């Protein structure tokens, strides 16, 4: 079977799960699409009722910033007539505006200018749907793919700067407040049953060391690589490559969204993480199988220092086996970050420079995560890793 026909292993992570992940590979002669631009993508796709199999050959570079011709759309293309970032900074600046949500006639026109920017950038993936990358350079530039339905591969395809023009201020967002962007590379957003393989994720020529800072904090035009959120479950991404971004992968939106227990059994295994600075992931709630990843990196990196790989939110059930993380001089705690809620992790074989360490334990955190993985396939030595990883993860490695 060539690419485009090729389905998830019945025994690969917790896609296989049940039905499994045979994306659009059932597809008839005549649902089976070659696409080169936006139009032909957004085409090919449909709305959200085509359900019927499909197969969607990705042609190199699809810009999603463009417009029903094909030009570039920039800021100013999307900006509201009434928006103006100097006028918003004055109107919310905590000095005077304090510690609430913007509200008015400034945060209006923003997230109007938003709304524009995602009507470009955003496209929903219908269910029973095959997206493959032909060749060795198919790319996705600032497109956000999001997924709510069932049986979906994504495969071979770079996808480079989901860049947001109109990031929100949010002053109640931790303790100093932070700015937003809305656009994610993928968007798993209650999806089931998808298979993100050979992929490439990262900023492409935007990287965040060109963003000023504003009310001391950096002015963030990116979101996540590959988040997941509001019951997503039956994922298994592998063979990935993500570098050179600040917030790769949160799975689990909310500490109150108790309904994600339960759900999001996502399987992570063999990608490599490259100046990724955290979030790799973050977990609430979902029963998440990790093995077999490479993560390198430097905390004094200028443009994406390493913070911290695994992310212990509220009753998070990681289950991680046999992964290599080169950080030169960190320490064994500094591996994974805890937060509120967050008190179990199970982690063995794993090795920061070379050596072995138990991350769990050295944290104080139980390693009673109350679940043992069922779904997966050979699990490598910890030494063979690194190679493995580096020689096979991304996209462009298969055609
Ligand atoms: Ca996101």
């Amino acid at each position: 079977a060539d690419l485009g026909h090729q389905t998830l292993g019945s025994n690969d992570g917790w896609g296989a799960y049940s039905t499994g992940t045979t994306g659009g590979s059932k597809a008839s002669s005549s649902n089976v699409y070659t696409v080169s631009n936006r139009n032909q993508l957004v085409s090919a796709l449909g709305k959200e009722t085509n359900t019927t199999p499909k197969i969607i050959y990705i042609k190199g570079t699809i810009d999603m910033n463009v417009d029903d011709n094909l030009k570039p759309l920039g800021l100013n293309d999307y900006k509201d007539p009434e928006y103006d970032l100097d006028k918003y900074l004055k109107a919310y600046d905590p000095s005077t505006w304090g510690k609430k949500e913007p509200s008015g006639t400034q945060e209006e026109a923003r997230a109007r200018s938003q709304k524009n920017q995602k009507a470009r950038v955003m496209v929903d993936i219908p269910a029973n749907t095959t997206i493959v990358g032909s060749g060795t350079n198919a790319k996705v530039v600032g497109g956000n793919f999001q997924i709510k339905s069932d049986n979906v591969i994504i495969r071979n395809i770079e996808f480079q700067d989901a860049y947001d023009y109109f990031p929100q201020w949010d002053p109640t967002d931790g303790s100093s407040g932070n700015w937003n962007s809305q656009y994610d590379n993928i968007t798993i957003n209650g999806g089931t049953h998808i298979w993100i393989d050979h992929c490439t994720f990262n900023d492409g020529s935007r990287p965040d060391s060109t963003s000023p800072k504003y009310y001391g904090r950096k002015y963030q035009h990116h979101d996540g690589q590959t988040d997941a959120s509001n019951g997503a479950n039956y994922i298994t991404m592998s063979y990935n490559y993500y570098h050179d971004h600040d917030k790769s992968s949160i799975f689990g939106s909310s500490d109150s969204k108790t309904s994600d227990d339960g759900k999001l059994k996502i399987t992570l295994h063999h990608n490599r993480y490259k100046n990724i600075v955290q979030r790799a992931p973050r977990v609430r709630f979902g029963q998440v199988h990790v093995y077999n990843n490479y993560y390198e990196g430097s905390t004094s990196s200028s443009s994406y220092p390493f913070s911290y790989a695994w992310g212990i939110g509220k009753s998070s059930k990681i289950y991680a086996q046999n992964n290599v993380i080169d950080v030169p001089g960190l320490s064994a705690a500094k591996t994974i970050s805890v937060f509120s809620g967050g008190t179990a992790l199970y982690d063995s074989g794993t090795l920061l420079n070379g050596t072995q360490i138990n991350a769990s334990a050295a944290n104080g955190l139980s390693s009673s995560v109350g679940w043992t993985p069922s779904l997966h396939g050979s699990i490598d030595a910890s030494a063979n890793v690194k190679s493995n990883v580096i020689n096979q993860a991304g996209a462009g490695k298969l055609n």
